[PDB]
C-alpha cells in the first residue's frame, strides 16, 4: 500500500520536500525560497512563518505534483539549518520576533563577556564547542534580554523555544509534541553531551528558563503523527550536516563527508567517543547507524559558496555560479591572486570574528578571471585547513575524502581540491545526499528499513578525483595561502 | 612663415603630439596608445619601437591633421616617462631588448646587493635618489649582464645606452646626436648632482661602460635638426613630471604641482639649493625660470589613474574612466572598503618593492560601487602621505595645493582629495599643463618666447575645492587606510 516516504528539507536560503520510493528513488521534488533578511550588518533573520509556509507548500506540491496521496507515503524524515533560533507564544503559536541564522554575527558582544570569565573549557568541554556568534546560546539570550514579558512568560512556560527543526514540529503536530533531536540540540551551545541534556551551567550562565526548552530525542524514532490527510509519521530528525553524514552513509568510526554548500562542513564520526579538538574543530553529536548518538568531528566553513554568489550578485563577474568554472580555465592559473572569504570574519580552524574579506597579490595584468579562480581555489585551501586539524584531531590518514553539496558539480573545483589535499576524492552518484538521510532515518525508524546495508546501494561513487599536482606545487600554494589568512586576521578594530 | 611649436610626449602608456600658437594654445593634438609587456607579475616593458612608431607618428597626424607644415613651425620640445631604460645595437639602430620600465621591479636582487654593500648614503647623496628598482642604474646592468657580447661591444662602444628623449632623439636625427637633459639624467641614478656628470663610483660599481653613456645637457637648448621635411628643431627636455613643473609654472621655492596621471607626482620647487630627503622622498633636478637648473623635492606615486585603468580594462567594473565618478557617488561611502595599488610594489614614502596591491575589509553587502570608490579614494591617501612628507622635508605648510593631469577632472576625487588634505585644492584653466612646458623650454630656447610673465596669464585656475570634511573623520580614514597599507608590505617572497 504504502510506497513512499517524504524527506522535509528546512535550508538556509529555501524550504525543499523529497519524495523517494523504497528503492530510494527520489520519486520527486517540491522547493519554495524564502526570504534572507539582513536587518543590520552581519545580522541575518527570516520569518519563521514564511520558512514554515514554504516547506509546508512543498510538502503538498509533491503530493499533488506526482499524485502521490498520504496512504502510500510510510513517515516523514526532516532537516535543516542548524543554528538558527526561535521563540514564540504558544497559546498564540507565535513568534515574538524572526529566528536568527547561525549566520548572524550580532551575538558578538555577549561572547566576549562569556570570554572573560574563563569559560572556555566548560563550553569546549560540556558541548564540544567553542565561543562565538554561532551557536544560539547566546542568541537566545540575546532575544531574552531584548524582549519585555519574555523571561517571565519565559519561566510561566508561557514561551516557546525551538529549532528550525523544532519549530517545525510543533506546526505539524499543531502544539502537541516539543521535541528535537541530539545532533540539532548538541549545536544550541547549552547542552551536554556526555550527558545528553541540558546544562545547568549554560542555562543559567545564559540566562534561560528550563520552561521553553524542547524534549530532546533519538534522531530515528518516533515523535508524532501530522494530518496531512490521515496521519503521517515523523521519525527523522538531525541537522542537515549530521543528515548528509547519515545520507552520505558516514555512519561508523573514520567515515567523513566534506559538504560543499553555502559554506563547508567536513565532518567525522567517532561512532561512539566524542574526541576533543585540540587543533579548533568540533566535537558534536551525530548519528548513529540506528539513529542513535554518535560522535563527531567537525570543521565548519563560513563562506563557500556564498563566495560565488558574492561574486555573481553583489561584484557581477559572472551570471551564473555555473559559470564560475568557464572563466576560471580561461586562465591558466590565479596569476599570485589569493582570496580570503571571511566576510563573516573566519572559523574553523580559525575562529577569527575580526577577520574580513580580503583580496591579495594584485599586480597590473591580473584579471576578472584570475580573481574569480582564486575565489574557488579559496575554498579547497579552506577544506585543506581544516582536514589538518582533523587529520590532527583524528589522529588518521584519509586517502579518500568523500564529497557532497551543490558546489560537487565544479569539475575544476573538484579537480584542483584534490590536487590540493594530495587525497582521492570522491563524487557520489546521488546528490541531495542530505534529505537522503532524514528520509533513511526516518523510514528506518519505521522498520521501512531493516538494515542501512540495503540503501548502501544508493551509494555509488560517480566520480572520483586524482590528486594531479607535485607535492612542491601543493605547499607551494598552501603557504602563499596562508601568508594571506594571516593578513586577514584581526581587520576588524576591537 | 613659421608659426607653432611642437610639442613631444613619450608616456608610460601613449605616444603624444602637440600643436600650440604663439599665443601659447593647443592648435592640436595626436595620440596613440601601445602595449603594456607584463612579461611576468611585477615585470613592464615596452616595445622601443612600438614606442618608436607610435611616437613617430601622432607628430604626423598632428601636422596633417591641422594642416599644417614643416615651415610654420619652430622646433620641438620633447616629454618622456622617466625612468625606462633603452639600449640598442647602434650601427644596426636596434634595440637588443625591450624598454625596462621604471614601474617595473625586476631588479630588487639587485638592488638588495647594492643595500648591503652599504652605499645608501652614497647614492643617497650624490644622486639624491635611493635604492630602489624604480631608477635605472639596476635596469641597464640587468640587461647587460643579461644579453650575451653587451659589456663588449658595450665596451668597443657598440651598444648604445638611453632613455626615453635620449632614444627618441637619435630616432629623429636619425643617429646623428647622443644627448640627454639634466633631468631625465638625474633619474638614471648613476648621475652626479652636484656635479652635473657621470659618476664613476656607480659606473664601475654598476659596472656600466662609459661608452652607450649619451651627453648630458640643458633642458633648454639645441640639441639639432629634424628632416620631418625641411630641418626642424628640438630644443627641449625634460621628464614629463618636471616638465609639468614649469608648465604650472612652480618655479620658486615653495611651488608644488600634483600631478595625477599614470601615477602620481608631486613636486616641489627648492631651486638653487637642493634639499635631502628625511622622508623618504626625492631629491632631483628642475628646471629655472630660465631653463637652467633647480632643484626638487619629489613624491612618486607609481599607480594613480592607472588603477582606474585596471578597474575598467583588466577588472572591468567600467567601461569609461568616466564612470568611475557617477558610480562612486552611487555610494555614500566604501563600507570600510580599503585598497591598496601596489601592483608594482611601494614607493614614496614607502619604497616596497615587495608590496603587491590589495583589497581590504570586504564585508557580505560590499560592492562593485564600493570596491570602485575606493580605488579613487586610495588616491587621495597616498596624496596626503606623500605631502606630509613634502612638508616634513619642506618644513612648510601649504595652504593650496595646485593640481594637475588626467584625473582632475574627477571632482569627487577633487573633492576627496581636499577633504583629506585639510587642504585647498586649485584646479587650473589649461590642462596639458606639461607639454605646455616642454613646448616652452623649446620655444623658450628659440626666443620663439622671451620670458614666462609672457604665458603667465594662462596660469589661471579655474576649480577651487575645499575641505568639507571634519578633522576627526579626516584620521580616522586615514588610519584604516594606514592600517591597510601595512597589510601589503612585503607581500612578495624575497
Ligand atoms: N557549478 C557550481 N560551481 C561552483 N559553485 C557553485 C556551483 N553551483 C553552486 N555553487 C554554489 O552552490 C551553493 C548552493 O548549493 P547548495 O544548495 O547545496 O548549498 P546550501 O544547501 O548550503 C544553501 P541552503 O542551506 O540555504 O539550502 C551556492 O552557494 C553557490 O554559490
Ligand atoms: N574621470 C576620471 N576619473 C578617474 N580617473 C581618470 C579620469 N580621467 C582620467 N583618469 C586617469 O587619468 C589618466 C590619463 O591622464 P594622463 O594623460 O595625464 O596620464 P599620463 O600621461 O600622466 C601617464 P601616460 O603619458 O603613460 O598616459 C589615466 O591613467 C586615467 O585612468
Ligand atoms: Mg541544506
Ligand atoms: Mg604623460
Amino acid at each position: 500500500e504504502k510506497k513512499y516516504i517524504v524527506a522535509l528539507d528546512q535550508g538556509t536560503t529555501s524550504s525543499r520536500a523529497v519524495v523517494m520510493d523504497h528503492d530510494a528513488n527520489i520519486i520527486s521534488v517540491s522547493q519554495r525560497e524564502f526570504e534572507q533578511i539582513y536587518p543590520k550588518p552581519g545580522w541575518v533573520e527570516h520569518d519563521p512563518m514564511e520558512i514554515w509556509a514554504t516547506q509546508s507548500w512543498t510538502l503538498v506540491e509533491v503530493l499533488a505534483k506526482a499524485d502521490i496521496s498520504s496512504d502510500q507515503i510510510a513517515a516523514i524524515g526532516i532537516t535543516n539549518q542548524r543554528e538558527t533560533t526561535i521563540v514564540w507564544e504558544k497559546e498564540t503559536g507565535k513568534p515574538i520576533y524572526n529566528a536568527i541564522v547561525w549566520q548572524c554575527r550580532r551575538t558578538a558582544e555577549i561572547c566576549e563577556h562569556l570570554k572573560r570569565d574563563g569559560l572556555e573549557d566548560y563550553i569546549r568541554s560540556n558541548t564540544g564547542l567553542v565561543i562565538d556568534p554561532y551557536f544560539s546560546g547566546t542568541k537566545v539570550k540575546w532575544i531574552l534580554d531584548h524582549v519585555e514579558g519574555s523571561r517571565e512568560r519565559a519561566r510561566r512556560g508561557e514561551l516557546l523555544f525551538g529549532t528550525v527543526d523544532t519549530w517545525l514540529i510543533w506546526k505539524m503536530t499543531q502544539g502537541r509534541v516539543h521535541v528535537t533531536d541530539y545532533t540539532n540540540a548538541s549545536r544550541t551551545m547549552l547542552f551536554n553531551i556526555h550527558t545528553l541534556d541540558w546544562d545547568d551551567k549554560m542555562l543559567e550562565v545564559l540566562d534561560i528558563p528550563r520552561e521553553m526548552l524542547p524534549e530532546v530525542r533519538r534522531s530515528s524514532e518516533v515523535y508524532g503523527q501530522t494530518n496531512i490527510g490521515t496521519r503521517i509519521p515523523i521519525s527523522g530528525i538531525a541537522g542537515d550536516q549530521q543528515a548528509a553524514l547519515f545520507g552520505q552513509l558516514c555512519v561508523k568510526e573514520g567515515m567523513a563527508k566534506n559538504t560543499y554548500g553555502t559554506g563547508c562542513f567536513m565532518l567525522m564520526n567517532t561512532g561512539e567517543k566524542a574526541v576533543k579538538s585540540e587543533n579548533g574543530l568540533l566535537t558534536t553529536i551525530a548519528c548513529g547507524p540506528t539513529g542513535e548518538v554518535n560522535y563527531a568531528l567537525e570543521g565548519a566553513v563560513f563562506m563557500a559558496g556564498a563566495s560565488i554568489q558574492w561574486l555573481r550578485d553583489e561584484m557581477k563577474l559572472i551570471n551564473d555560479a555555473y559559470d564560475s568554472e568557464y572563466f576560471a580555465t580561461k586562465v591558466q592559473n590565479t596569476n599570485g591572486v589569493y582570496v580570503v572569504p571571511a566576510f563573516t570574519g573566519l572559523g574553523a580552524p580559525y575562529w577569527d570574528p575580526y577577520a574580513r574579506g580580503a583580496i591579495f597579490g594584485l599586480t597590473r595584468g591580473v584579471n576578472a578571471n584570475h580573481i574569480i579562480r582564486a575565489t574557488l581555489e579559496s575554498i579547497a585551501y579552506q577544506t585543506r585547513d581544516v582536514l589538518e586539524a582533523m587529520q590532527a584531531d583524528s589522529g588518521i590518514r584519509l586517502h579518500a575524502l568523500r564529497v557532497d553539496g551543490g558546489a560537487v558539480a565544479n569539475n575544476f573545483l573538484m579537480q584542483f581540491q584534490s590536487d590540493i589535499l594530495g587525497t582521492r576524492v570522491e563524487r557520489p552518484e546521488v546528490r541531495e545526499v542530505t534529505a537522503l538521510g532524514a528520509a533513511y532515518l526516518a523510514g528506518l525508524a519505521v522498520g521501512f528499513w531493516q538494515n542501512l546495508d540495503e540503501l548502501q546501494e544508493k551509494a555509488v561513487i560517480e566520480r572520483e578525483f586524482r590528486p594531479g599536482i607535485e607535492t612542491t606545487e601543493r605547499n607551494y600554494r598552501y603557504a602563499g595561502w596562508k601568508k594571506a589568512v594571516k593578513r586577514a586576521m584581526a581587520w576588524e578594530e576591537h
